[PDB]
């Protein structure tokens, strides 16, 4: 909307960076606005705010120029359509103020985004991070529906249970400051003496959480799928309703929600990145990469060959000759390994000294190593100089190994200095050193994998540097959005949190805890709090929702896609310079033949990774002694081996019954004998096996397989512990004790015998080893950060119960606790915090608990407030030490656990199947004709007996008007579901429950009027027609029984799930990975056994710990033990094992169970000297082998459908082939299995390619496919099902499709060995029926359709063939 062209002036370069500065400037603004509760203003808000007209008048000049520029192709740009909402809005509040304008302050938050827009390079990257998650929308569909099914059956069960609590006897007050639901019966908790369980109480957290509408369930489960909080609900539901089934609703909402949704969620995303690698843009700068990297090994050859040559040459530097040759004399040194090696044992002494320091290290310790950094800096600081003259200061410098040693000697002189002028602040330069030794992967084979991931890295530093950028940038926008919606509003009566929004530095901290989702919902409370209440701010969750479900995703995007690009590229790179380095070395052997022609391990078949990607690429580029004899006899006895493996089994289950409580109990007494026989038979197993083989080690010796040292040692621990027990049975009880826990061992000998479950050993001990070298990496960077952390925070980690004194002699005597309107005296005790860098390994366990998510919040806190050492904390002392935590936030969970998922997904083998490149076809080949060797057509009835009737009644039955009468009475049925609520009016509830007799009528309707169109036998052989006749069989059975719980009516609740048959993408990927588990059963084994033997220890030695105690102190952190979280029995091990596998505050568990705790009353014990000190290794691995036992299901379930996830629409696929089912089910409606030709040319216009022509195919060109199929013609015009489905795929994929004449003889005669060789499994008339013997009599496919094409070019030609001669006639 211009006046045409009329002297229309254009833009320069400084006019959008003058409008990049404003906008940078405005962004600083807005960062230095502080928010003050109750209409507060700080001195400094007015002089900010007057700021406001100048940054509008700028962008409204900018945005003047642009539309006039373009006319009003302004607002064709989405960039500009959001800069011109921005200058709306502003001008609206900032001119006037009649209406409320208070709100329309809150689009300044988007102001930082227009960096994005103005920057053009930052708008590519942030289309590069959209366009891998268009297909996890889908993901987020599967997501909701999830949440939706188990909102309803929270719904049902615990809708407005949470309401009731031990009240007063005599008032109607709450009996204790923390109160937790409470029953009337004795399954439920109940009440103490003084007490009642009376109605209503607000609930937990406030009332928050809950069941009580459709809305709070939702957002209930939700909060759950996130594994943040969950066990909280599982143990106050145990308290209303008792524990006997509530784990059924929460664990399988966990491994559905959480886990199953992750495994899809790494494994769509894993598929997106290897296609989007194979991209023409894509490749072209790998192209580059590796021919500039051959480059360089090529020119690094010959500056040694010069260099070398020119010292040959050389043989006041006119009279000191020897200056240049020393020179020389001092380069040659530099060069020699005794210095390689002797500066690299220096690094590691000097990475020793550094972390011997401790919080009282002796005073002798110190005075050592105060004067050894001097010794160590001046020795690699005259390193540095001798290589700088030794080889020249521009030869030095330019290296880039030498640079980093500056750098580090630099820094080390700078904090020397530093310490003198403000002593007590250390940060340990020095450790940096340390990344030295890393050189050490030279001398082995894994430097090539290492350096190539490190030059892949460095190649692509302004990608990542962007992509980390852009992710600063939207915590940035939510951190000014959360100042604006939650400003002065954390000012409670108890306290302002310290995760509030007041400012800018702390709303960026309590955004960026949100993104790692720790205590994310305790945050959502105080927000949902601040705003009124649960009665008027529920609206305010959807900030935090937004904020973890995007932030979630986001974080997994944008580091995985680094990891996998980067270490694909470093495979590739690698796998390149090995065969051109073996094939030049083949040239240059055969060459070496010219010359003196005068006198003359395994490894492994790339992998499913490399295999597919390799496919991608040209489908691309294509379209463009007599006992021994006996004792060997009852090894071979396969009932022998049938019995010993039945003996283990029964000798697991026997640990697991054991009471730990009871060392007395009854049942222990029987189980004892048990344990006598399993010993027995172990001997006696144990034995004829050392006499069948040999003990010495003559390369059959039975000491020289691992498993039987493992055998070994179960027998000959339990043998032990009886010579013990049997010389007295009292005299040494802590030994045998620890020699029963040996017992945990049985279930171990189950995986040598089993066949299948060795091999998923195997596999899990194979991808550790790929994994090994990187993890070397991670440990070392892991050591540099708890080094710093020892420095910064070494015993400042010290407070007193008594806020006010800040030191060890003050913190003496009784203090004052101000409890509500009650006063308490207690003690005043110098203790330490629970988790501390005093040492490198209590630093290092402090970082793994921080590297795991949980209770890092809390470490922050701690670590902001140290003052000194050996004094007490003052909040918010040092507030730039959260860099540290955001810095090992960036490094070690987003970036290195990354690269350990990316490196298991590239390098995962193919499970077993022979060798695979036997054949010459394999590919997706395989999958396409493997279908077309199994398939039948849909059976559709057509029955006939009665046209009028029966037949008529079946066609209604199929009849659209039938199917979408029956989606839109599932969709009301579940809405019926949702209206329930807590207080609802019996007439409501009345009402709602009419309705289920209405619906359960009519769904009883479809199942009699399939069943008599069906059929009585066909109907019942569909999944769904059961599923669904149990459905109404279940319901309608509680309707008669009211009258003359139904939680099986929640059966009905499962009916939404036939609303995703209509969504195709979701049915398949859900399908597809369901089936997936079912091939691998035996990798759940092995998770289920890690399970089995940490529960096992669990109960043996953490069991005795008493949870009777309590006290007034309640410090519940301390406290993790209780009657709901224990070792008590098996089934309570497993829960305590799984809420530590998600991770609920596993740390203080670990604390829990240390020792010096409370036994228990009938344990035995009459002392407090219970729990071990093995409880740090307990938890420590147990989270490690969780974690990676784990992500070893999930590759193998990814990679097993790795076609699927790679797939591309254009090239035929398995997941197109069902298409041609269904319309082959219509065009031959009673499923004859013979179908006339007229309809097959219909059928392939229907489908759209490449398995059908396609609307828009040409005439001919459809014809041309119809002569490719060469398939015979049966006389009776038919086609046959199988036979026709074959040559479609062939003709799509170009499966040796022949060039004709003999050609197409031999390869019929190959290809039916190929699927021979393939399975001789099938049939022979079966594959001469799919694949016709040759018989040039039966006229092909082709023929009849030749018979057109071939003449309707001819036919043309004809009626202008008569043309040619008759207009010459004419003239
Ligand atoms: C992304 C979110 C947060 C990321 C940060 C988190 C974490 C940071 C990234 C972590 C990922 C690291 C993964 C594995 C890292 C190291 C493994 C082994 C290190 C390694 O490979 O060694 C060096 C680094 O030097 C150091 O001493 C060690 C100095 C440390 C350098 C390693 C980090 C550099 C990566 C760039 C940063 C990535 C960004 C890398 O090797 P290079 O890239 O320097 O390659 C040289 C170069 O090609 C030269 O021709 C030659 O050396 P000089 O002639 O002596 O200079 C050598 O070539 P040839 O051997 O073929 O003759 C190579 O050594
Ligand atoms: C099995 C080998 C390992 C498998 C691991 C594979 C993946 C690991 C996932 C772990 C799943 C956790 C399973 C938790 C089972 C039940 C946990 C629980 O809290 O039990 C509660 C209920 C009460 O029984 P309980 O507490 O044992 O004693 C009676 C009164 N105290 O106890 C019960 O009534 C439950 C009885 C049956 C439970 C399973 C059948
Ligand atoms: C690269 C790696 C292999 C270096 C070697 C490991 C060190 C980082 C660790 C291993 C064991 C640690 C030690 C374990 C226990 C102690 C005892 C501790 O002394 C006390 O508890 C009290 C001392 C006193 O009061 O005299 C001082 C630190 C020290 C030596 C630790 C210092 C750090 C050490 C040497
Ligand atoms: C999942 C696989 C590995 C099999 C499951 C093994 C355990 C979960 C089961 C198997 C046998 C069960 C036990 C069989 C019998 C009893 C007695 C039963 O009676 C009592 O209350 C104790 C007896 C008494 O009071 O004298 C209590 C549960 C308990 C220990 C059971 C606890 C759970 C056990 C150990
Ligand atoms: C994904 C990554 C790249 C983004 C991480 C965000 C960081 C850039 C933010 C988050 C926490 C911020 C810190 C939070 C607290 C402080 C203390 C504060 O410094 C003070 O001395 C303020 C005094 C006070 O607040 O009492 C402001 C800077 C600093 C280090 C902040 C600097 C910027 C940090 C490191
Ligand atoms: C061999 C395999 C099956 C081990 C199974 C042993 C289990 C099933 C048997 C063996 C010993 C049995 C216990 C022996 C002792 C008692 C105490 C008695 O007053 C009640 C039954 C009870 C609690 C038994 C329960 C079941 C029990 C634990
Ligand atoms: C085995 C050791 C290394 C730690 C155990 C792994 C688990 C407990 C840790 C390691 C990596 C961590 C995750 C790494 C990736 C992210 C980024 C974002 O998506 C949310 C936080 C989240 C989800 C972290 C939370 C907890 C986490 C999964
Ligand atoms: C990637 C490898 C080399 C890790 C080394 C970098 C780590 C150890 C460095 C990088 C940035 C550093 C922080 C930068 C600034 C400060 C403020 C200062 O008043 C206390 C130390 C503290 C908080 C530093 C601690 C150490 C730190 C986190
Ligand atoms: C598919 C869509 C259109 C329907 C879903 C919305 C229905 C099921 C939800 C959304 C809004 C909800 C209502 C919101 C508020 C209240 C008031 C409360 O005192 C009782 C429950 C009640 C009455 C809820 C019942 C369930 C409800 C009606
Ligand atoms: C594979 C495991 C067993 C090897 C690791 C051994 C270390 C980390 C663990 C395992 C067994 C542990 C010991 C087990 C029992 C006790 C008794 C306790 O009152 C003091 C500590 C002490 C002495 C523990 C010290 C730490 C310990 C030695
Ligand atoms: C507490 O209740 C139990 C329940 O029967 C009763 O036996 C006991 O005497 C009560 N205690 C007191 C102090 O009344
Ligand atoms: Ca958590
Ligand atoms: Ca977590």
């Amino acid at each position: 909307v211009v006046r045409k062209y009329a002297k229309k002036i254009t833009e320069w370069p400084p006019f959008e960076y003058m409008i990049l500065a404003t906008i940078i400037a405005n962004c600083i603004v807005l960062a230095l606005e502080q928010h003050l509760p109750d209409d507060d203003k700080t001195p400094m808000s007015e002089r900010l705010d007057d700021t406001e007209p100048y940054f509008i008048g700028i962008f409204c000049f900018e945005a003047g120029i642009k539309i006039i520029a373009l006319g009003f192709s302004y607002l064709r740009n989405g960039w500009n359509v959001m800069d011109f909402v921005v200058v709306l809005t502003g001008i609206l509040a900032t001119v006037g103020t009649e209406f409320d304008l208070r709100t329309l302050r809150a689009v300044r938050v988007l102001r930082p985004l227009k960096l994005v827009s103005g920057i053009p390079s930052l708008q590519v990257v942030l289309k590069s991070i959209m366009k891998a998650m268009i297909p996890l929308l889908q993901i987020g569909l599967l997501l909701f529906f999830a949440i939706l099914i188990f909102a309803i059956i929270g719904l049902e069960f615990y809708m407005g249970k949470f309401h009731t609590t031990c009240f007063e006897e005599g008032t109607d007050d709450i009996q204790g400051e923390s109160p937790a639901p409470c029953g009337t019966e004795e399954p439920a908790r109940t009440c103490p003496n003084g007490t009642k369980c009376q109605p209503y109480w607000e609930g937990p957290n406030n009332g928050i959480t809950q069941f009580d509408n459709i809305l709070f369930a939702v957002l209930t489960v939700f909060q759950c799928i996130t594994m943040e909080g969950w066990t909280d609900l599982l143990y106050n539901s145990n308290d209303a309703s008792g524990n006997t089934w509530n784990w059924l609703y929460f664990i399988p909402l966990i491994i559905i929600g959480s886990f199953f949704m992750l495994n899809l969620v790494l494994g769509v995303l894993s598929g997106e990145f290897a296609k989007e690698r194979e991209r023409v843009e894509n490749r072209r700068a790998f192209l580059k990469l590796r021919r500039q990297q051959q480059i360089e090994r090529e020119l690094n050859g010959y500056m040694e060959w010069i260099s070398k040559a020119e010292e040959v040459i050389l043989a006041s530097t006119f009279f000191h000759k020897k200056e240049r040759r020393m020179r020389f004399y001092i380069r040659r040194m530099v060069k020699t390994q005794a210095f390689y090696w002797t500066v690299l044992s220096l690094v590691a002494l000097n990475t020793l000294c550094v972390a011997i320091v401790h919080y009282n290290q002796p005073e002798w310790l110190s005075d050592f190593l105060y004067y050894a950094e001097f010794i160590f800096l001046g020795l690699f600081m005259s390193e540095m100089f001798i290589k700088m003259y030794g080889l020249g200061t521009r030869p030095y410098f330019h290296s880039s190994f030498n640079c980093f040693d500056c750098g580090v000697i630099i820094g080390s002189i700078f904090e020397v200095i530093w310490a003198v002028i403000k002593p007590g602040t250390s940060f340990g330069i020095s450790v940096l050193r340390a990344l030295r030794l890393l050189r050490i992967f030279k001398v082995t084979k894994y430097w090539a994998s290492l350096r190539n991931l490190v030059v892949s890295l460095l190649n692509s530093m302004k990608s990542i540097i962007s992509l980390l950028f852009l992710l600063f940038l939207f915590i940035v926008v939510f951190a000014l959005l959360g100042m604006q919606l939650f400003g002065g509003q954390f000012n409670f009566d108890e306290g302002t949190p310290p995760t509030n929004f007041d400012t800018f530095p702390a709303a960026i901290m309590t955004v960026f805890q949100i993104l790692t989702g720790e205590d994310w919902n305790e945050v959502m409370y105080d927000g949902i709090k601040s705003q009124g209440g649960v009665q008027g701010g529920m609206v305010f969750s959807i900030y935090f929702i937004v904020l973890t479900l995007f932030g979630n995703y986001t974080l997994l995007n944008v580091f995985l896609a680094i990891a996998v690009d980067n270490l694909a590229n470093a495979q590739e790179l690698t796998k390149d310079e090995q065969e051109e380095e073996e094939a030049a070395n083949q040239k240059l052997a055969l060459q070496k033949a010219k010359e003196v022609a005068e006198v003359s391990n395994q490894k492994p078949a790339k992998s499913v990774w490399e295999q597919r990607t390799s496919e991608m690429r040209k489908q691309n580029l294509l379209a463009s002694n007599p006992l021994r004899r006996l004792c060997h006899y009852i090894l071979n006895l396969r009932y022998f081996e049938m019995c010993i493996l039945m003996v283990i089994a029964m000798s697991s289950i026997a640990l697991a019954a054991e009471d730990p409580v009871q060392p007395n109990a009854p049942r222990n007494n029987v189980l004892r004998y048990f344990d006598y026989v399993f010993t027995g038979v172990f001997t006696f197993e144990m034995v004829i096996k050392m006499i069948d083989l040999g003990l010495v080690l003559h390369q059959g010796a039975y000491f020289r397989d691992l498993w039987n040292i493992l055998d070994f040692i179960v027998v000959s621990g339990a043998l032990v512990a009886f010579a013990f027990t049997g010389n007295s049975k009292g005299k040494d009880i802590n030994t045998i004790k620890s020699l029963r826990v040996l017992r945990v061992l049985r279930p171990l000998k189950t995986i040598k015998r089993l066949p299948k479950l060795k091999a998923v050993f195997d596999c899990v001990v194979n991808s550790l080893k790929n994994v090994f070298n990187i993890l070397i990496v991670y440990m070392l960077f892991m050591f540099i950060f708890a080094v710093v952390a020892v420095q910064l925070f070494k015993g400042k980690f010290f407070h007193c119960t008594d806020e006010s004194k800040e030191f060890e002699k003050d913190c003496r005597g009784k203090y004052l606790l101000y409890e509500k309107n009650e006063v308490k005296a207690r003690d005043r005790e110098w203790k330490k915090y629970e988790f501390h860098y005093d040492n490198v390994l209590w630093a290092l366990l402090t970082l793994f608990t921080v590297s795991t998510g949980e209770g890092w919040p809390q470490v922050l806190k701690h670590s902001v407030d140290a003052t000194f050492e050996n004094q007490g904390p003052s909040p918010g002392y040092r507030m730039e030490m959260s860099i540290f935590y955001v810095v090992y936030f960036v490094v070690f969970p987003f970036f290195f656990v990354n690269i350990f998922v990316a490196l298991i997904i590239i390098t995962f083998q193919e499970q077993g199947d022979k060798m695979m490149e036997e054949y010459s076809l394999e590919k997706n080949e395989r999958a396409c004709i493997d279908f077309a060797i199994s398939a039948k057509p849909l059976t559709r009835h057509m029955p006939q007996n009665k046209q009028s009737f029966q037949y008529r009644m079946w066609q209604f039955v199929v009849s659209p008007p039938f199917e979408y009468t029956i989606m839109a009475m599932i969709a009301l049925n579940t809405i019926v579901l949702m209206m329930k609520f807590y207080g609802a009016s019996v007439a409501y509830e009345n009402a709602l429950r009419v309705f289920n007799i209405v619906f359960t009528s009519l769904f009883s309707l479809e199942c009699v009027l399939k069943v008599m169109a069906f059929g009585i036998l066909n109907y019942f052989r569909d999944a769904w027609n059961i599923f669904d006749f149990v459905t109404v069989l279940g319901s309608i059975t509680d309707i008669l029984v009211t009258e003359f719980l139904s939680f099986l009516r929640l059966f009905r609740a499962a009916r939404l799930i036939k609303l995703l048959r209509q969504g195709y993408t979701i049915r398949i990927l859900l399908w597809t990975f369901v089936q997936s588990f079912k091939a691998l059963p035996y990798v759940c084994l092995l998770i289920a056994m890690l399970f089995f033997i940490y529960a096992i220890i669990g109960m043996q030695v953490f069991g005795n710990i008493g949870i009777d105690v309590e006290d007034e102190d309640s410090d519940e952190d301390e406290f993790q033990i209780t009657e709901h979280n224990n070792f008590r029995t098996f089934f309570q091990a497993l829960m305590l094992l799984f809420r530590s596998a998600t991770g609920e505050a596993w740390h203080n568990i670990m604390l829990s169970c240390l020792s010096g705790k409370p036994c228990d009353k009938n344990s035995g014990i009459l002392t407090r000297e219970c729990g071990n000190e093995f409880a740090y290794f307990y938890f420590v691995s147990f989270i490690f082998l969780c974690s990676f036992l784990m992500l070893n299901l999930f590759v193998a379930v990814i990679m097993d459908n790795f076609e699927y996830l790679t797939r591309d629409s254009s090239i035929l696929g398995p997941h197109h082939l069902d298409e041609y089912v269904r319309v082959w089910a219509e065009y031959d409606p009673a499923a004859w299995g013979r179908m006339p030709y007229l309809d097959m040319y219909q059928m392939l216009r229907h489908m759209s390619p490449p398995l059908g022509l396609g609307k828009k195919c040409p005439a001919r060109v459809a014809y041309k496919r119809l002569l490719r199929m060469d398939l015979p013609v049966a006389d009776d015009n038919t086609v046959h099902f199988n036979s026709t489905l074959m040559a479609l795929i062939r003709t799509a994929l170009d499966i040796k499709i022949a060039k004709g004449g003999a050609d197409k003889q031999q390869m019929d005669a190959e290809l039916r060995k190929e699927m021979m060789a393939i399975w001789p499994n099938l049939s022979q008339k079966t594959l001469d029926l799919l694949v016709t013997p040759h018989k040039s009599t039966d006229l092909t496919v082709g023929k009849i359709y030749a018979a057109m094409m071939i003449m309707e070019y001819y036919r043309q030609s004809k009626a202008k063939k008569l043309q040619a001669m008759r207009e010459e006639q004419d003239r």
